[PDB]
């Protein structure tokens, strides 16, 4: 008949067994799932959340740092100093400084001035100040956080209430109010749950320590999860560690045949109704009131104290957590308990006090046995990741309940080696608190920001701004200016080169014609069929010719020679073979031509080098090829560069087309200049096709001052040491060189790649436009990127991947803008030449970078649209490689070699 | 003996590398296979040289198919246009009626707009030697090249491949290209419904006939195939139950080199002197625009070692395209052969020898046979996945089949069948060969696509009523600013549905409110109690204590003195829970039901709103209820000094800090909004000195008739059904009690239309209030995958597929962006109306909101506040969300009730 039997069925439904908590742990797996996966975490209540931890302390942390604690009993503010190599160590010195209930529930600002004040009062009375010390903020709250130094609140919980923090970055709300009072600066490298904290600290001395449990005001766990599990992070590598949030779980409901009337009526006294709800079973904040709850109804149903309520005992909070531990002591806890329920007035009797020792015993037992149950779904994880029959594991432990309980914790660890008997787990009790931890965390974040600040001042090399761009643009102009007039022409860089084609197609060109395509990607023999009339036509056919390393670097004539020999064979694959027939040579060099057929060699560009060429006019040596083969007669009519065969492709259809590009191995442009400003061709009547052999901008030394170390590397190994300089910051040839030598140095530094310059990273080329243009492509997603690395020969992990990708596109970026400043520069010369207000005008373009990246066309269209605005400039792509045009162009000399 | 070499036996030895054995298919086969897994996945696609592509063909026909359409065949050897006519269900079977038209080089090599615009002309004849400009037939377009489909009516062309090159049209849409050909010509319109591949095509031509077809298989100018996939495996498509036909673009199989260890010298010269280098490698080594220079190319380096023509060369022989795949076949005959090798290489004038036609021929015979043996290895590893699929130890399987080569050659289909089924064994396949053309197939695809489109085009025009334009938006605004005039005058308070009610609010907060005081909040989601201690010093301070009591809807809809007597026990329970009984102490009572003020502490309730009904209430004084209700309790005492809407509280609390904030809004579960009024407005309260709350009672907007004009047949079924029908109609449009029941009604419509539940209307889905506020955010919100959106839905009760979650999720974005946008047009009207009534140029103005809708929605209070700024341009109106509920703000309201009283 006894009390205690009674109670125990009164209260039956608190009363959990071993079957319900491995049922609830089962429910706990279930939304751990739910929380990592990208399908179902948007509706788990389990968040799951990554916390930008890799590991536990290894030994090699140093330095000194301030870190905050906000969250739990009490807001503390500690300094701990920790050096190794020798001797044996870590300091810490800490002061607590009281929040008020303003505080706490007062604005945000309000609650983050006064961070800021004890902050300033904390480094001030040690004086500190200006020792300029990073700081750890261990904030105890869910946050969204893409990386160690954002914290963005997802929600209040336990005691605090404040406005204007949830859904912000509470970094940027402390650096707000630390800049408000301006009487210190504070760098925040860090933020971590209190959670990871305990873990951490507990991790500096056991390495098997791999989980961080709080069981105090609120209730929590982290743990150590593998990358590849983690849906919301870009990895597969390693670990990280994962704050559960799991105070959550049953806020959808889930819980609900676990939860009782007592449970209902807490939380809805609470200050955050509907949630946190399994957090509100467990945690000191709610165990007191939970028996509080049931003393009443007890006492209202005359179960105890004869019945007799009073004003206190039916008074929020006037029962705690702490009287419930002082209550289930050994030897005093039945004197306490009548001390206790004496001072609230019911006048006790010796079986109230067992009664009353009965209910602190079986709330505290229920919320021992329910974070057994959740603490064991996370072991049955942790074993599973890991592919062993048992799991030998540390769990570091804080919180006030847990620490001054006097028989919880005992009854918690019972619970968890009966509900799982597969892992034996040590548990270690942070004496000290999470600022250990904490601190462990900001020097792995503060070494971490500082190879970023390294990387961002190497890259801001590359950054160019409009005004950068429009002087760029203006140096161009005075550029073209020089090279054009006679005067200066001799001493200018870019030379404006006659190419004797006098306009655009005139619809009257007919004729069968051969052509030839070399300086590009590929070489060509082609054969163009044109009518013009009624019903025109253009019918074209070709063929590739490999030209080994061997001859483009070998002997002027055994270049030509071996350019013969592939016209006859082409020659014979069209059954042409015999007949005289003419020919446009659309050849990619900068030549200085008195004429349509006559082009000297200026100087080689790209890979070409070929022995005595330099100097010479390539259509004699392609006519003394001819004659020295002495199968066939041909009549080699035009020398076209492959910018105005590609001018006049586009132009075969589009009448506004007076200007070509190309991007490709090189870059370079073409566009009709008006006769009266070639003042190097006599004659002012008409138009004139000029070649302006840009790449050799900058020749001069005139973009010195935007030319980086290694935009100057790549020069200095360069076949043509010192020209084609922009070019070489723009082509196709020589952005990948420009990235190889960028990452030689991150290399070098430890940034990349473990630090290990290896033999691939070595090879010249090895990032062809081709590949750049995959690495950067939004088609494509890091595991790809890292796998286009690997596939190269690179020893790439995921953040070196996302490392060799920012680079990439830094420099084709900046690529696309130098190239649209100079096309910026010509547009504007023809519309103010022609007294113009408004030009349209289209472009036609080539080139293999420019067809394949996947930014660099849109990026220079953007830059020519911002710097030239009275230009409307469109850009015909064009898609059937120069030999129309060379073919068009090669139509026009005939005509006037027939005269 | 010792046997000595023939010339048979030496041009195997010379042909080594193309004479591919079992073992060497199987490694193909194998590679090939990963491949297409490879393709599938959308962790390798992106580089995948297969593309395995989407075709959104779901399955074979099914026989249902009916009606009459054109259908455009264009890349293959001919451009052929038919026209296809079934309609069993009532007699006459499908008949086949086409042409073909001359397309010459310089199209299929011009511009695109030249290409398209021959097809376009071509179509339009064919239309009138038919006469048929006027029926309106449903189009089909199959169209032989890899395409990027996100649905059956696009086509963005990936690539040209085989014998087409025509500018302008990669990465284009060859519908949009079509279209605009069509377009600028006039003659008559098409309705272009469906793009499929002629592998599509083959395959449903040949499931049409056999209902065992799974897979298209091409073998003519170029190669491909198709097959059904299960979705489970479709990476780019979202969703996993059924199949899908997939396009895996076979010939672009060792682009990247893969195939590098089988290709040949051959091979690689053919790709130097095609239109398209590096591309399609796979379909160079086995199609028929190819074998033909194959050979050739073999000839003229036999002929060069003097192996052939006893080393004879003439420039026919070295002329590109001389040798074609005719040419391979007819050599290939049986009885014949020799004999046509003979005049074939007497034409190329190389004199030749009896001996050179048995070398030649033998030549053309390994060539073919490397072809046949290659498509074999690759549809071993379609049917390898197919048997995988299926899960059986055999598989049951038809190939639909076209190509010139397969149909002309002599020998090719029997040895590929037969190099097939050995590489296979554990497969039963037949071979049916599409006697006439793919277009039987486009024409079944087309057929379904049309329905598809008629249900959508349904659905698009039920929906289209929800859509406001600027203007209606800004009428409904000038319309919202007559009625608060008219609510206003004195004398119109009549077809004022909106009645502008007074607060007996003055002002805002001025720092020096201070107390201790009770607040009651009864209308919104929870009843709760509070105690609020306010401080004025020179640390302004605010504490707030409360506590939610449910209200058993046996006494919400039962009577007046029990449901404040409930009020009461529970002010008694949270005066013990605070430790405050005893005190007499002042109570502001924040009742969110529209009430006639004579002052700031009584109120009659005009109209129960929302979804209270408890009986003996209206046209009682609310502070009178609550007043009896305490002296039947004779237990405590307070004194109620305060009748507030929880608009006029929200404004308040938000106001305590910001000066600016003269504005309350609530979306939640009803929907109101509260300004400060100039007193020379408020006509009904005399005193023309200084300012007043009104509180708008908006929600009644529309109750007259004024918004009949864009009320829908769902808003009018809510409302007749509601427990206040005929009024609350602007509110019934907004509001989080309203919006799910308009987006049921909207869904048991589709579903008796059959567009979405397989067409059963469910327990579930006419079940009242399914549709809560928090399942219409989830279901909205922008990280979700549709995966989810499903999930959510089943968990409702509702068995919804993958396409009915997606409509699902269109509905509910419907209206719940016109309610944002009328909430806007509302608040548009406040804000412009406080500007002019201040004779501003420009106002700053914030508005104090709460509400669940408003707090959870993901796009509710982003486009109401874009509303609000497009239609009132000359008002900045910031918005400021209310964290704590609106017990502040009745505090601050209650405290200057004390003062103004106990003066
Ligand atoms: N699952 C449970 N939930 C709530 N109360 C429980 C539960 N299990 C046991 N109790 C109570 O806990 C007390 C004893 O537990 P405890 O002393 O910690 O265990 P023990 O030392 O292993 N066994 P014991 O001999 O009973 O003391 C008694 O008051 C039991 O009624
Ligand atoms: N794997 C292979 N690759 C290339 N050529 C092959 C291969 N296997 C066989 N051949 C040749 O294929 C020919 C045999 O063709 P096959 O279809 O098996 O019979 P057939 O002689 O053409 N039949 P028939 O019509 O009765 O005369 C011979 O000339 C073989 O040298
Ligand atoms: O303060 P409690 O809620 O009892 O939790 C105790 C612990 O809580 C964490 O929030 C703090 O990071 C710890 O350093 C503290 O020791
Ligand atoms: O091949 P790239 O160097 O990228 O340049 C690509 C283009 O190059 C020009 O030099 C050729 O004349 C064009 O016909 C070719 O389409
Ligand atoms: O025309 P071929 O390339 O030889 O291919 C044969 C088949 O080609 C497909 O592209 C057409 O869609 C079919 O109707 C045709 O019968
Ligand atoms: O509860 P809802 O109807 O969503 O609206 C929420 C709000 O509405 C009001 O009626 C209450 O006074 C506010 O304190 C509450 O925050
Ligand atoms: O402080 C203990 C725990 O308290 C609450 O659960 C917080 O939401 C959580 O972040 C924290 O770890
Ligand atoms: O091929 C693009 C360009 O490459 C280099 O710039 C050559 O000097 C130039 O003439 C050619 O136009
Ligand atoms: O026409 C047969 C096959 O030819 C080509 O390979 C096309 O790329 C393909 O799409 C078509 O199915
Ligand atoms: O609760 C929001 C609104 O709901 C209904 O519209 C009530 O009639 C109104 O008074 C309240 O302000
Ligand atoms: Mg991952
Ligand atoms: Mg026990
Ligand atoms: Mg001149
Ligand atoms: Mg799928
Ligand atoms: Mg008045």
């Amino acid at each position: 008949d006894d009390q205690v039997k009674k109670i125990d069925k009164y209260l039956y439904a608190m009363r959990l067994s071993d079957e319900t908590l491995i049922d609830i742990m089962t429910r706990f797996r279930k939304e751990m799932k739910n929380g990592l996966s990208r399908d179902f975490n948007p509706t788990a209540t389990v968040k799951m959340l990554p916390t930008f931890v890799r590991s536990i302390p290894d030994g090699s942390e140093k330095g000194d740092f301030i870190a905050l604690d906000l969250g739990g009993s009490s807001f503390r503010i500690l300094r701990v100093q920790v050096n190794h190599e020798k001797n044996q160590n870590v300091h810490m010195e800490s002061e607590v400084y009281d929040t008020p209930e303003n505080i706490v529930h007062g604005s945000g600002s309000q609650l983050f001035d006064h961070v800021a004040e004890c902050l300033g009062d904390f480094m001030e009375k040690r004086k500190i100040k200006d020792k300029k010390l990073p700081v750890g903020f261990t904030f105890s709250f869910p946050c969204q956080q893409s990386k160690i130094d954002e914290a963005i609140l997802i929600t209040w919980t336990k005691r605090f209430k404040a406005s204007g923090v949830e859904g912000a970055d509470v970094v940027k709300l402390l650096n707000k109010a630390i800049k408000k009072r301006g009487d210190y600066d504070a760098n925040i490298v860090a933020v971590v749950n209190d959670t990871v904290g305990t873990m951490m600290t507990c991790g500096y001395d056991d390495q098997h320590c791999e989980v961080g449990l709080i069981i105090g005001t609120g209730t929590n766990a982290c743990y150590m999860e593998e990358l590849r599990h983690i849906d919301l992070v870009e990895g597969d590598e390693g670990r990280m560690c994962i704050n559960t949030e799991w105070g959550a779980f049953g806020d959808d409901g889930s819980l609900e045949d676990i939860r009782t009337e007592f449970d209902r009526e807490i939380d809805r006294g609470s200050l955050n109704p509907g949630k946190q709800l399994f957090e509100k079973m467990v945690s000191g904040m709610y165990l007191g009131e939970l028996v509080r709850l049931i003393l009443v109804k007890m006492a209202k149903e005359g179960l105890l104290f004869e019945g007799r309520i009073t004003p206190e005992l039916l008074t929020r909070g006037k029962f705690n957590t702490s009287d419930v531990s002082a209550i289930e002591k050994n030897k005093e806890g039945l004197h306490n308990a009548k001390e206790i329920l004496t001072r609230l007035g019911v006048e006790p009797s010796d079986d109230d006090c067992v009664s009353v020792q009965h209910v602190c015993t079986i709330v505290s037992f229920r919320s021992a046995n329910l974070v057994a149950a959740t603490l064991g779904a996370i072991l049955n994880r942790l074993r599973d990741n890991k592919g062993t029959p048992r799991l030998r594991t540390t769990v570091g432990v804080d919180g006030s309940l847990y620490k001054t309980h006097p028989q919880y914790s005992r009854r918690f660890h019972k619970t968890l080696r009966r509900l799982v008997p597969d892992s034996d787990v040590r548990f270690l009790l942070s004496e000290s608190g999470s600022g250990k931890g904490a601190a462990m965390v900001t020097a792995v974040a503060y070494r971490l920001a500082e190879q970023h600040r390294q990387i961002e001042e190497t890259l801001a090399h590359f950054h160019l701004t409009k005004d950068m761009l429009l002087e760029v643009k203006k140096r161009m102009r005075a550029e073209m200016e020089l090279g054009l007039r006679k005067q200066t022409h001799n001493n200018a860089v870019v030379k404006m080169l006659p190419s004797f084609v006098r306009r655009t197609p005139d619809g009257t060109e007919n004729g069968d014609f051969l052509a030839l395509d070399l300086g590009g990607t590929n070489f060509r023999v082609l054969l163009v069929k044109i009518r013009s009339g009624k019903k025109r036509t253009v019918e074209m056919h070709n063929k590739i010719y490999a030209i080994p390393i061997e001859i483009m670097q070998g002997t002027g004539e055994e270049l030509f020679d071996h350019i013969v020999s592939c016209i006859s064979d082409f020659l014979d694959y069209m059954g042409i073979k015999g007949p005289r027939m003419p020919l446009g040579f659309t050849f990619s060099f900068p030549c200085q031509q008195t004429s349509l057929d006559a082009g000297i060699l200026i100087t080689w560009t790209k890979g070409f080098k070929a022995t005595d060429c330099v100097g010479h006019d390539v259509v004699t040596l392609l006519r003394d090829a001819i004659k020295r083969r002495e199968e066939f007669d041909l009549d080699v009519v035009a020398v076209v560069n492959d910018t105005v065969g590609t001018m006049m492709t586009c132009a075969y259809e589009e009448p506004t087309c007076e200007v070509g590009l190309i991007v490709g191995t090189g870059s370079n442009a073409c566009y009709m200049e008006e006769m009266k400003n070639v003042e190097m061709v006599e004659g002012d009547q008409g138009q004139m096709c000029i070649n302006m052999e840009w790449g050799a901008f900058g020749d001069n030394g005139c973009l010195d001052d935007i030319r980086t170390h290694y935009d100057r590397l790549v020069n200095e190994y360069s076949l043509n040491a010192g020209k084609q300089r922009y070019e070489k910051m723009i082509s196709g040839m020589y952005l990948g060189e420009i990235v190889r030598n960028i990452l030689i140095d991150f290399t070098k530094k430890g940034f990349l790649f473990r630090g290990q310059i290896s033999e691939t990273l070595k090879t010249r080329g090895i990032f062809e436009t081709k590949f750049l243009s995959q690495i950067e492509s939004d088609r494509l997603a890091l595991l790809q990127v890292r796998a286009i690395l690997q596939q190269l020969g690179l020893n790439s992990t995921c953040d070196d991947s996302i490392l060799v990708k920012t680079v990439c596109g830094v420099v084709s970026r900046r690529a696309a803008q130098l190239c649209g400043a100079g096309m910026a520069a010509v547009v504007d010369k023809i519309r103010e030449n022609r007294g113009l207000d408004r030009l349209n005008v289209t472009v036609g373009v080539d080139g293999t970078l420019y067809k394949l990246h996947p930014h660099f066309s849109r990026i220079m269209h953007q830059t020519v649209k911002e710097l030239s605005p009275k230009c409307n400039v469109s850009f015909l792509l064009s898609e059937d490689g120069s030999g129309k045009g060379a073919a068009l162009i090669t139509a026009v000399g005939v005509r006037l070699r027939t005269e």
